[PDB]
């Protein structure tokens, strides 16, 4: 899978809000390009000459993420974030000269992304009582990987001492991408888990951090409150279910295919962090079969 990388596995089955720090730095800022911001400007200026209509909104960047030794106590990740906006990522990661921008950044400041956007989305493995995962089919009339399968998820506009604030935004944020896409109830959510982190290769390596949430209604009642919204209430044009069993072997099957990458990042990070048992009763031959 060319298109998705792993930035980042999470221990312990993932991490809960508490055990995460951010740093929110003007140094974990893009840096300017090498002739210039100009060249971001013209691209804003001919979509709103066509679009009048589209806003700028200001978005988090991803510079990194440190984790702690592993088993132990205290804080267990550092997130460093910038801050980034739709203009700049319109300029950059969606720009057509994309690539020549992280060979410029190899060059410049020894980062491929220096010169990126990188915009933070956030995207949720979001599990069911009977034990299934809640999948998206997207518009076939959208710009980003249309007609393809997405997970619920977004990219959260902003607003350790002003870090935990960002931290609960982000935690905060994939709870409400699922309230407002799937039409489901806050309180049939669980906290979520912090999983990873993956990359999007086929967008100049944007990130997104993929999240476990467990929901206390079946296949059957998600199904219904998604509906129940109309064509109106949501931006994709299906939702479907596959038991926790056989998303094991997803990327064997021909769904594969159809999976935009920050989904594909979400089943991954699924599979290896919450899935993958290490003890002698989940493990045994008739829990885990083989092949
Ligand atoms: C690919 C695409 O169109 N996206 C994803 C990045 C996000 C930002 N900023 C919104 C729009």
């Amino acid at each position: 899978d060319p298109e998705v990388t792993l930035l980042l596995q999470c221990p312990g089955g993932g991490l809960p809000q508490e055990q995460i720090q951010a740093e929110l730095s003007p140094a974990h800022d893009r840096r300017p390009l090498p002739g210039g911001d100009e060249a971001i400007t013209a691209i804003w200026e001919t979509r709103l000459k066509a679009q009048p209509w589209l806003f700028d909104a200001p978005k988090f960047r991803l510079h990194s993420a440190t984790l702690a030794p592993i088993g132990s106590r205290g804080p267990q990740l550092l997130l460093r974030l910038g801050l980034t906006s739709y203009r700049d990522f319109l300029g950059t990661n969606w720009s057509s000269s994309a690539a020549w921008l992280r060979q410029q950044g190899a060059t410049d400041w020894g980062d491929t992304q220096a010169y990126l956007a990188d915009p933070l989305g956030v995207g949720a493995a979001l599990a069911t009582a009977d034990d299934f995962l809640v999948f998206l089919r997207r518009s076939r009339q959208v710009a980003e990987a249309p007609g393809l399968v997405d997970v619920p998820g977004g990219h959260p506009e902003p607003q350790d001492l002003a870090g935990q604030l960002v931290v609960h935004e982000l935690f905060s944020s994939v709870l409400q991408e699922i309230c407002d896409e799937v039409n489901l109830p806050l309180l049939t959510l669980s906290q979520p888990l912090l999983l990873g982190i993956a990359r999007n290769e086929t967008s100049a390596g944007r990130a997104s951090a993929e999240f476990y949430v467990q929901c206390s209604l079946t296949s059957e009642q998600v199904r219904k409150h998604y509906l129940s919204g109309g064509p109106e209430a949501h931006e994709s044009t299906g939702i479907f279910f596959v038991e926790t069993q056989n998303v094991r072997r997803l990327p064997e099957t021909e769904m594969w295919a159809e999976l935009c990458p920050s989904a594909k990042g979400a089943i991954i990070l699924y599979n290896r962090v919450q899935g993958s048992p290490t003890g002698a009763a989940l493990g045994s031959p008739a829990l885990l079969p083989p092949l």
